[PDB]
């Protein structure tokens, strides 16, 4: 029974509007409705993993698990195993997997983050799940961000709090937040970014939606504009949106957008918006392909429509050799040549690097670099040919070329990371000096760059 090198992952996000679901929700899990939809010929083919995020979920965990599992069994004739379920207030994440995957899944973690302070603490935040699928780490975040058209900055702040404080994946990766801990990270939810057009244009926007003409609406979507200005979700991907805004509908039909201000809305307008989103970030040169991204048309209990996204995702096997795990393999080495970090910091400590990777027995600290001044004001930290030779546990190129090195640049004075990045070992050649590059971030914001050359020796 061979180990897979690809899986498919279903991601769902639905703000249920505090109402029970209708009796049939199968269109959601089938990626049917509007947008990039799944071929009818695939309807009986189960996804390997289903990750369901809800917001404003009124159900108990048990109630929702029974609906989800019975839905999937009706579609696929497979009884899915529950990997994890975690709820914060009315924000929930469920992970289901095909039974064949039970002994491929391990290291399951769950956590939550509550956003805001006093007034603004009490219903917004995020839940998440991580686990290993054979040799591949997977992370999943369902967030319900702050609502309201004039709170895009609060949403951006909610995002940074969630990525700083959500404790998922390998705790030994101490310098790294969730945006670096996983081979594949999926971040979805009621992100609550709005189409930023004047209130007076509500009926114009509705007209455009009825004509399926989204371009002049998407050019005002706050999440796209904030992402293009590097204010949020730096280094994440999103499929092109080709479905109608998923909020705010009159319940029990999809024929009407309910946008006008009401006491129940705090006297706020809810112009039609793409509140409900799926984004991802995968390590460099790992296979990830979005195969659906859309909304259902036939689930109408909520003022939001459910959103689906599906992905092909590359996975690796749990590799054993005669040597590692449990020792090094002397036929393997990773060398860094001519490396330097460019940092945006105004500070003047010395810096050292840490290299973290599950291809090493443990993380490696470098010597301090040599600080120089860049021609445009920058700090340049030079490592030269001084970096420690990395000793991987396994030399086989079928393993090593699929690995990644996480890099943190840390202050000698404080041992605090000033920037984190990731280098793929999926090189064009071995035993050959090749350029490498990663941007460096801290708290998910750009703090600099790391570049140089690599020389990878495998057993071949
Ligand atoms: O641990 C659970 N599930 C689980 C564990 C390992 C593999 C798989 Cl497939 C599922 C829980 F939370 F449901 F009890």
């Amino acid at each position: 029974q061979p180990e897979p090198d690809m899986i498919t992952i279903f991601i769902g996000t639905w703000n249920m509007g505090n109402a029970p679901p209708p009796k049939k929700i199968t269109s959601w899990f089938l990626s049917k409705g509007q947008g990039k939809t799944r071929d009818d010929s695939a309807d009986y083919i189960p996804h390997d993993i289903y990750v369901i995020g809800t917001q404003e979920d009124p159900l108990s965990e048990k109630e929702w698990l029974e609906i989800l599992k019975h839905s999937l069994q009706e579609i696929t004739s497979v009884t899915f195993k529950t990997v994890a379920i975690h709820t914060l207030w009315n924000i929930r994440i469920v992970v289901l997997a095909k039974p064949e995957h039970e002994n491929r899944i391990s290291h399951i973690c769950t956590d939550n983050v509550k956003t805001g302070i006093a007034n603004t603490l009490g219903n917004k935040g995020a839940v998440g799940v991580s686990f290993m699928f054979n040799g591949t780490s997977l992370g999943f975040v369902n967030s319900h961000l702050t609502s309201g058209s004039e709170k895009k900055l609060r949403r951006n702040q909610n995002y940074m709090n969630i990525l700083r404080f959500l404790a998922l994946g390998d705790k030994k990766l101490s310098p790294f937040n969730i945006t670096h801990r996983f081979t594949h990270l999926f971040w979805f939810g009621d992100l609550n970014y709005r189409v930023d057009l004047p209130t007076w244009e509500a009926e114009t926007i509705i007209q455009k939606i009825k004509q399926q003409q989204y371009a002049d609406l998407l050019s005002h979507d706050q999440l796209l504009t904030e992402r293009r200005e590097q204010k949020v979700f730096l280094h994440f991907e999103e499929e092109e949106i080709t479905f109608a805004p998923t909020y705010r509908f009159e319940r029990l039909t999809r024929d009407k957008y309910a946008y006008t201000k009401q006491k129940a809305t705090g006297m706020k307008y809810n112009l039609p918006s793409w509140c409900d989103r799926v984004l991802w970030k995968s390590y460099p040169l790992v296979h990830v392909v979005c195969q659906s991204y859309g909304s259902t048309s036939d689930i109408m209990t909520s003022d939001h429509s459910p959103v689906f996204a599906t992905f092909e995702a590359g996975v690796t096997s749990q590799f054993v050799s005669k040597n590692g795990p449990g020792t090094v393999d002397s036929q393997g080495q990773i060398e860094f040549l001519r490396c330097y970090a460019t940092l945006k910091t105004k500070s003047q400590t010395k810096f050292y690097l840490e290299f973290h990777s599950s291809c090493l027995e443990s993380f490696v600290k470098s010597q301090e670099g040599e600080n120089e001044e860049g021609s445009e004001g920058e700090l340049v930290v030079k490592f030269g040919e001084t970096l420690p030779k990395l000793k991987p546990i396994i030399s086989d190129p079928e393993y090593l070329l699929d690995q990644h090195i996480l890099i943190s640049i840390k202050s000698s004075d404080s041992d605090e990371s000033y920037g984190e990045g990731c280098i793929a070992l999926r090189l064009e050649a071995t035993e050959t000096q090749l350029p490498i590059y990663t941007p460096l971030t801290h708290h998910g914001e750009l703090t600099g760059h790391f570049q140089g050359e690599i020389k990878l020796q495998t057993s071949q």
